């Protein structure tokens, strides 16, 4: 399952962490790109 949840935080950035595998990226997968 896209274990990609993306946090939108004040600072003005929205960045996608994946809670399965602990990944915090700054730009989106494949899977939204």
């Amino acid at each position: 399952v896209s274990e990609w949840t993306e946090r939108k935080t004040a600072d003005g950035k929205t960045y996608y962490y994946n809670n399965r595998t602990l990944e915090s990226t700054w730009e989106k997968p494949q899977e939204l790109k």
